[PDB]
């Protein structure tokens, strides 16, 4: 219990790793957004349709609406949500809105952006910093005063903009709203560092909206004077200004401190180096600039930072369009940035309000865009508008030089640098100092090994393998949705895309990782496959509904999570687990580690023998590798991010089983499973004659035993393998006896042609020594819910108490096995889902007879390893698998870490059904 | 510049030093706020005559409204806001929206409450966290969308709410308007903190602010349909639970580093330790709250504090009356607060909501009251409506106990502790952590005075112990914007003094309360000795009639001051001793530069100035006079005076070269012994023959040009005034005209001098004078010298040395341009005239001067003189340089305060209020 006071707040780096814009007229994307800068477009249009439909009444209200200047950049379809898609009902929906849609949508496509999934931030401190700056829905809100409405305050109020966001992503970060005017996005944006530089939230959303609904706002900006364009355009910094416009829109911006950005693998695209907010005091007059207070904006902005303000390369300016603000501006930038520049290394102006207007609240947003693009790109795009340098203005006294036609970037101090400023209407002003990505935040700051031959076995199989043929390998294409009409399309649309020459150019790998880097929903579907004729069958098979070989697609996730089958009573295949040991360093390491363990007990080396293709194996050394192997599939599974729920184990599969509950540790299991193995070895040496036991898998039940052994008293049950079957062992004799009964009473019968026939009257002589042996391990608390055969199959609750004993080994190898009890127990407890870990799948038909007794027919059996399969297929078909039912599995960790943008694809992004969902108001 | 990546973020604790208040009941200075919790109040109320009264007209809207819960903490008063005092005008100030004007006026109130003027922060890094959750002003303000007038964006906006207050007051700092709907003050408060601990700011006005103005929020608030209790008494965290009632009212906090307020003088209030915001994010809906988020505040608000939250002793909590949410908050303190407590320790719960009603936005303003009030007095206040526990919750259970009566403080851990926490509607959740004031926060070669300087002080302390003590005269200064508020502010302050606890008050006490309060245009100064005296000083100050220790001003005075070092024959027998013995700076000063006349010639001055039998040669007189001038101008900037321009005279241009910066402190000394030992030397060997008697005759420049051929030897010396001059010259040709102008109609009062300088004697002298004056640095100065070696012209400041040897041998030997210097000041509207020497001779020149060239109204202030207490005169010219609008900090003529003991409840500032409201047409 530490209370010892959190720590100094480190100034740092921010890195951005996503951006969304919804601009007025430079289009929904940040590539739509960049081919209109880099071009130079337009976005002020006259009243679309009808906009002020419903304050268009009260004829004399039409005759204002038509004597202001009403032109300005507007944004298409702002009535549209895809209610199911964000859980409201359409009760609800239309009186929430119109800047939380947006919020809300932008959200999401910020963090599709960002290639981070969606669902894997729920519950997580994620801050959401959001600046808004008008209520003017509220209106619409209350239009019939004979009614009133609720759902009104939650729907219509300032705060919740940034609460639902919060509340639907389910962040349990700082979400705040913010409001300082028209600089409301570059406060919020410094307010989401400072949070990020003190260690409050991992990531932040920032960024800012705005709405036009009403033209009440547009009529008073009117009667101010000469403040509003007659033209409709904005001119910053040019001979002619006569006004601003005001338009709507908004930016998001997903920040990220750089040392995480770089730890996750993301991409950065621009860093935060420092900002600054000041006020401006007097300021003759509540909406008047000052030059002292902006002065010291860039001068706190560019300390903060830790940079030099006369090597800035570009200053996207607030450019508001002013005979009086400009000049101001432009003085206040030249005492700071252009104070000792050489003549010949000019700070670039350039705003990109003569573009899209003024975006009020949203505008530091917009500019921010820009910046970051201009700085990925590695271009700058033209300012629009501008006729000539202004009077008041002295550019080359100063060191301005506003750019005309798309330049290079002009780096004087070596790296891209470029600065964003804000002045709102009230006196709040902010800066932001923006670098370009950089190598410095890319880059970081006993046991007997392996023997001498296995180095000559691992060299020469290793020609081997690379002296063979090109197999394709298999890629997992995941689909995802919410719902599964959604996914059905999803995958239709995938389908359709990848048979288009931009699909069939790209890579499959790349296709797999842009499609294992998006949200995973409910509803999951996976398609293995080799080329691109076979993913499209099987994304088609999706769309429609039909099965498939290898695709797999459910509706809804698995309550219950797996139960891991520690099997292995004969699964031995002569190359046991030697592809994957080549193929796969994880499960090498572990193999390795595994060895180091069995050499220490035994003498010889485990990995001898799997890499070898000469020696055969025997029950001893057949026992020790299907343990080795098992250890090394599971931790294969969970350095993926497998977890188990419950854990079986079979025979020889049950010291593996103890590692993976929590009741040992390795070297524990591979102490009690090296005593056993070898306890076998010489027992079944000696044991012959007078002794032989034999074995047989007669197709008697519990009960049907319990009249049968009358007859021959002498022999014993080995293991409960069904509740049809059962292994029986005893004297010869009596064993073809109970052959030719069985074959005489309609049963199958087999002889198991093994030694070891354990678990009977053999090993009476072994348990001492086993005794010897085991004695001095230490068991501890169970973090898994063992269902143990040997204690007749009762469900041990986690975390209660240690229950591997000295005896436990010895009663479970001496007294029969209790698999169908504890299946049947586990099915009556919820699982649904087995996953057997072994070479060869051998005990899959006995759960899938257990659990078909047991009533539940529609099970999930997911085996691993197999013989004359590909080793490596096999593991992405188990992972598949699992990522599907629902459990836990990481599906971005299969493919391999990213290098550039050529590792992704443009797949087709997610798609919403809006309907327009607005409110009746008559005034 | 340097420009090198500004260091981190240190985490420390953050002092309130201040505190307002508008909550219902206690609608004034939080000691009624204390007495309203200690009593038990309840200010929940009915509908007031009329609130709405604007949609009470439609009878449709009537009857829903006569069927509402519409009971609650209604506020008295919302329409009356002082126009005037703002700056305001009348067509912008009916649009102003009522929360705007609460912020404005109780930013006022807690700088007050702080005892930090206002006008001691113009135009510094101030910031401004404000929340506010609504604006339904805007409601009636854009309606009629017809013919609406101009002023609605900026008056009726949010984001103006905390830039109206950093433009009022010219804060250049953060401002900015938070909405995080019942968490807001909480959370904006918690903001300010964190801009406090990374320099963003140095003084924080941080809190909240709500207003009821239209019942549509609250009908609709009403919808869902039970969560407003029918009578509206909140019942917390008991068995009867009907939900809860609006209220309107907001608070402020100014919030200071607290090495700031230990630095300053300030009274640290209470100190924040931590703060924590999250958000629920997704546990039932909006409106659900979760528990696991309830928790997970607590403990991140206790770790950034570094408290275990197993010691804390009030849990002020949000306490919103709910059937359903209270047990909820009740099982997230018992998970952090209350786990692991040894069975006594009942964690004593509370909630203010229970008096005054849920504030919405200025919820968490409302608690931070409540908190640090009982802070302040070491007493937790009852909570009222507290039947019994209720049946879900198990209070025994976790560690709660309900406080009924007024309870002293448990002190578990040591110290005391509490916490706020405020959980919002839409889900976002703070909680802040306060401590108490601890004894930690508040605490943590020139020779001197010689032996026989020691002797002498000894002798002079024994004479000053002997004689008993006299009331020492104490400056009350008021001020206002206004002359009329001065005057009534005036009036006010002399009827508080004639009441009984205006009578056993210390004038000392009242003094040191006027002191630290906001000085604006208008001013004036009453300097008294006891009640009486101040009392009529306010009641002429009231009515304007004028009176010898009154002073009073309408308006600043332009230009700076001029500092006239002059005097010549000055000098008396014990000038520069009484307050040597009565100030330390002064006589700090005094010693450092006794030290350097040590170094100088052979001896110390302070042993003149101490022994009363020495005989003042011209050569002592000079240092003396001297050092009593430079230790009189340190002293002035030691409390904050600056000169504007500095203009000397005979040996008053030394101590002026170093108060202008062309100089440092021991090239004047050397100029100053340089000449004097010369003088005094030569003055001596001088006779019948050779004397240059000097005298004064009444000749202008222009009646001493036409008669300059009679008189061939005679000669100027110096230029006083426009009629007078001192000439100089042998005694024969001096007493022909001395004789002559007595029939014509002159003055010709002799002086009785003998080292005669200003003449063509000084010739022989000039040659020691020329090596005695190497080795010194001329430097550029740091104001305007109207220097009298150079004719009088003015020279700019900021430019080039001028005071090396040649200038000092020109001073010596040519006429002193005083009376063309003092009209070149008049000339550029320099009015204010302040002399410093132990007597106030030059002023007399000055004021013929002045009244010559068209200044009557000239301000001459005088700092010394004889037979007069040397501090009570130093108190008057201080006081008459706060008075005309120069820059003295007036703060530091006091002493520093050691509890509330040494201040006075003097009457607060008034605010004449007027009803500022729109038509009701909706």
């Amino acid at each position: 219990e530490d209370w010892s006071r959190t720590g100094p707040a480190e100034r740092v780096d921010i890195a951005i790793v996503g951006l969304s814009t919804r601009f007025p007229g430079e289009m929904n994307t940040p590539e739509q957004t960049w081919q209109a800068l880099l071009e130079g477009r337009d976005g002020i249009t006259d009243l679309p349709d009808g906009r002020w439909s419903e304050f268009l009444e009260e004829p004399r209200l039409a005759a204002r609406v038509a004597g202001a200047r009403t032109r300005g950049g507007y944004l298409k379809d702002i009535k549209g949500f895809d209610s199911e898609f964000f859980a409201v009902a359409k009760t609800e929906a239309d009186n929430i809105d119109p800047q939380q849609r947006m919020a809300l949508e932008l959200t999401w496509e910020a963090l599709e952006h960002a290639r981070i999934p969606a669902s894997s931030l729920r519950g997580q401190a994620v801050g959401v910093y959001i600046g808004s700056s008008t209520n003017d829905y509220s209106f619409l809100a209350v239009s019939d005063p004979t009614v009133a409405h609720p759902y009104a305050i939650t729907g219509t109020s300032s705060s919740i903009i940034a609460n639902r966001v919060s509340y639907f992503y389910d962040f349990h970060g700082p979400s705040v709203t913010i409001d300082t005017a028209c600089s409301s996005s570059l406060v919020a944006i410094h307010q989401g560092v400072q949070a990020l530089r003190n260690g409050e939230a991992d990531v932040v959303v920032a960024g800012g909206v705005n709405a036009l609904i009403t033209p009440m706002v547009t009529l008073g900006f009117d009667e101010i004077g000469a403040v509003l364009a007659p033209d409709g355009r904005i001119k910053s910094f040019s001979a002619d200004a006569d006004g601003y416009t005001r338009s709507e829109g908004g930016g998001m911006l997903v920040l990220k401190r750089v040392d995480d950005a770089r730890r996750d693998g993301d991409a950065i695209l621009a860093v935060i180096a420092g900002s600054a907010v000041n006020h401006d005091g007097r300021s003759n007059g509540l909406i008047a600039p000052n030059q002292d207070a902006q002065a010291d904006v860039l001068r706190r902005a560019y300390k903060d930072a830790g940079i030099d303000p006369r090597t800035v390369d570009y200053i996207e300016a607030h450019g508001t369009g002013t005979i009086l603000g400009d000049p101001i501006e432009a003085e206040a930038l030249g005492r700071v940035v252009g104070r000792g520049r050489p003549a010949d290394r000019p700070a670039l102006l350039g705003a990109v309000k003569t573009n899209v207007g003024h975006l009020e609240s949203a505008a530091g947003a917009a500019s921010m865009a820009k910046v970051v693009l201009a700085l990925q790109h590695d271009k700058l795009p033209p300012s629009i508008n501008f006729a000539g340098p202004s009077p008041y203005i002295d550019f080359d006294a100063m060191r301005l030089k506003m750019i005309t036609t798309p330049t290079d970037w002009p780096r004087y101090g070596g790296y891209a640098l470029a600065g964003v400023s804000s002045f709102g209407f009230g006196g709040a002003n902010a800066h932001v100092v923006v670098r370009e990505v950089l190598p410095r935040d890319v880059v970081e700051k006993e046991l007997p090994g392996v023997t001498e031959e296995a180095l000559r076995l691992k060299e020469a199989a290793l020609e081997e393998l690379a002296a063979q043929e090109v197999t394709a390998p298999l890629v997992p294409l995941a689909v995802s949705a919410f719902l599964t009409s959604r996914k059905k399309a999803a995958a239709a649309e995938l389908a359709d895309w990848m048979q288009s020459p931009e699909g069939q150019a790209s890579s499959l790998e790349s296709i797999g990782r842009s499609l294992s880097r998006r949200n995973h929903g409910r509803s999951r579907a996976v398609v293995l496959a080799h080329d691109h004729d076979e993913a499209i069958k099987g994304l088609r098979a999706v769309a429609a509904g039909k099965q498939a070989p290898n695709v797999f697609s459910v509706d809804g996730p698995v309550t219950t999570g797996p139960v891991w089958v520690l099997a292995g009573f004969g699964a031995q295949h002569r190359k046991m687990g030697k592809s994957l040991y080549l193929r796969n360093e994880v499960f090498a390491a572990w193999i390795e580690k595994v060895d180091a363990l069995v050499q220490d007990e035994l003498g010889y080396s485990v990995l001898e023998l799997i890499l070898d293709d000469a020696q055969d194996y025997g029950i001893e050394t057949t026992q020790v590798t299907i343990f080795a192997i098992q250890i090394a599939l599971g931790e294969l599974l969970r350095h993926h991010g497998a977890k188990p729920a419950a854990v079986i184990g079979q025979s020889l599969g049950e010291a593996a089983s103890a590692y993976f509950a929590g009741g040992l540790s390795l070297r524990d299991a591979t102490r009690a499973i090296c005593s056993r193995s070898h306890l076998m070895g010489e027992g079944e040496a000696m044991l012959f004659g007078e002794y032989i036991r034999l074995m047989a898998l007669v197709e008697y039940s519990a009960d049907e035993i319990r009249e049968v052994f009358s007859d021959f008293p002498d022999l014993e049950v080995c293991v409960y393998a069904a509740p049809t079957q059962t292994v029986i062992g005893g004297p010869p004799e009596q064993v073809d006896a109970i052959l030719a009964r069985a074959e005489a009473e309609g049963k199958f019968a087999r002889k198991f042609a093994t030694k070891g026939a354990s678990h009977t009257s053999q090993m009476d002589p072994l348990l001492g020594e086993l005794t010897a042996e085991l004695q001095g391990i230490k068991p501890t608390s169970p973090t898994c819910g063992i269902f143990s055969t040997v204690h007749e199959g009762r469900y041990i609750k986690p975390g209660g108490e240690p229950i591997h004993d000295v005896e436990y080994w010895k009663k479970g190898l001496r007294h029969s096995v209790y698999f169908t009890h504890g299946i049947r127990n586990a099915v009556d407890s919820g699982h649904t889902t087995f996953l057997e870990l072994a070479p060869n799948p051998v005990a899959l038909m006995q759960v899938a007879l257990t659990t078909a007794d047991a009533g539940l027919h529609d099970a999930q059996l997911i085996p691993t390893l197999a013989r004359k399969q590909d080793e490596v297929s096999s593991m992405v078909s188990t992972m598949a698998q699992l990522y599907v039912y629902g459990h836990d599995l990481d599906i971005r960790t299969l493919f391999s870490r990213a290098s550039g943008p050529q590792d992704y694809a443009n797949i087709p992004p997610t798609r919403f059904k809006r309907k327009e969902h607005w409110l009746p108001a008559h005034f």
